[PDB]
């Protein structure tokens, strides 16, 4: 399923997961496409910060659902 994921910059990216990808898979992912280290990225979805070894099914993350990225 497609994300969207905004950056504090104006750009938003879109990335495509599963639900059951971890936090950590997702950073990847961003560190891939967008050359971000994983360690400064700060996740947030409905007011939760995303913590590494859970899942996007954990935060009821569904298709076409936008992430705040925040670097550290």
């Amino acid at each position: 399923m497609q994300i969207f994921v905004k950056t504090l910059t104006g750009k938003t990216i879109t990335l495509e997961v599963e639900p059951s990808d971890t936090i950590e898979n997702v950073k990847a992912k961003i560190q891939d496409k967008e050359g971000i280290p994983p360690d400064q990225q700060r996740l947030i979805f409905a007011g939760k910060q995303l913590e590494d070894g859970r899942t996007l099914s954990d935060y009821n993350i569904q298709k076409e659902s936008t992430l705040h990225l925040v670097l550290r």
